[PDB]
C-alpha cells in the first residue's frame, strides 16, 4: 500500500511557486509554473522575477524554489514522507550557508490547492559580501546536482535533511552552499517517517529564447535511493 497522499501524484500535476525574498535588503519576488510527474521523478518549471532583475544568481534559488515529486522505488514507498503529508502539506525550512559568504533562511508551505501543488516561500538572506560570488553574480548559469540525505525527526512527526551544493564560479572555482533542512506536516494525520535514505537530484538550467524578463527554465529529475 502507498500513502493516501501518494494517490494524488499518479499522473501529471500542475505546479505553482511563489517566492518573496530579501537578501541584504534587496527585495524581490519570483513566480513559477510547471508540472510534475512523480512516477518518473520528472519536473518541468519556468520561473520569472516579477519585480525586475533578480539580485542574486538564479542557481542559488533552485533548491528553494517540491520534493513530493521524487520517484520512490516500489521497495521504498514506505519511506516517502513528502507525499504522505498531502494534501494538507508540509512546512519546509532551510538554512543555506554559502561558504565564506552569507546565508539564506527559507520557510515554505507546500500543499495542494485543488489539483495544483503549490509551494509558497519566504527567503531572507543576510551577511552577504557586496562583491562576493552571490551579490557579485560570479556563478555560472550551470546545472546542479547532488544527493539530499534524509533522516526521520520523530519528535516533530517529520524529517530532517542535509546536503551540499557545489556551485561553479566563473573562474573555475567552487562556491559551496551547505544546506540544512527540516520538514513538518501541516495536518495531524499519520505520515511516513523514513529510514535514512537520499534523493538523487539533477536540475538542468536553461533560458526561453522568447523571454525578455529575468527568468529560469528547469528540467529536473529526482529519485530516491540508498535502501537495498
Ligand atoms: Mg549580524
Amino acid at each position: 500500500m502507498v500513502s493516501k497522499g501518494e494517490e494524488l501524484f499518479t499522473g501529471v500535476v500542475p505546479i505553482l511557486v511563489e517566492l518573496d525574498g530579501d537578501v541584504n535588503g534587496h527585495k524581490f519576488s519570483v513566480s513559477g509554473e510547471g508540472e510534475g510527474d512523480a512516477t518518473y521523478g520528472k519536473l518541468t518549471l519556468k520561473f520569472i522575477c516579477t519585480t525586475g532583475k533578480l539580485p542574486v544568481p538564479w542557481p542559488t534559488l533552485v533548491t528553494t524554489l517540491v520534493q513530493c515529486f521524487a520517484r520512490y522505488p516500489d521497495h521504498m514507498k514506505q519511506h516517502d514522507f513528502f507525499k504522505s503529508a498531502m494534501p494538507e502539506g508540509y512546512v519546509q525550512e532551510r538554512t543555506i550557508f554559502f561558504k565564506d559568504d552569507g546565508n539564506y533562511k527559507t520557510r515554505a508551505e507546500v500543499k495542494f490547492e485543488g489539483d495544483t501543488l503549490v509551494n509558497r516561500i519566504e527567503l531572507k538572506g543576510i551577511d552577504f559580501k557586496e562583491d562576493g560570488n552571490i551579490l557579485g553574480h560570479k556563478l555560472e548559469y550551470n546545472a546542479i546536482s547532488d544527493n539530499v540525505y534524509i533522516t526521520a525527526d520523530k519528535q516533530k512527526n517529520g524529517i530532517k535533511a542535509n546536503f551540499k551544493i557545489r556551485h561553479n564560479i566563473e573562474d573555475g572555482s567552487v562556491q559551496l552552499a551547505d544546506h540544512y533542512q527540516q520538514n513538518t506536516p501541516i495536518g495531524d494525520g499519520p505520515v511516513l517517517l523514513p529510514d535514512n535514505h537520499y534523493l538523487s537530484t539533477q536540475s538542468a538550467l536553461s533560458k526561453d529564447p522568447n523571454e525578455k524578463r529575468d527568468h529560469m527554465v528547469l528540467l529536473e529529475f529526482v529519485t530516491a535511493a540508498g535502501i537495498t
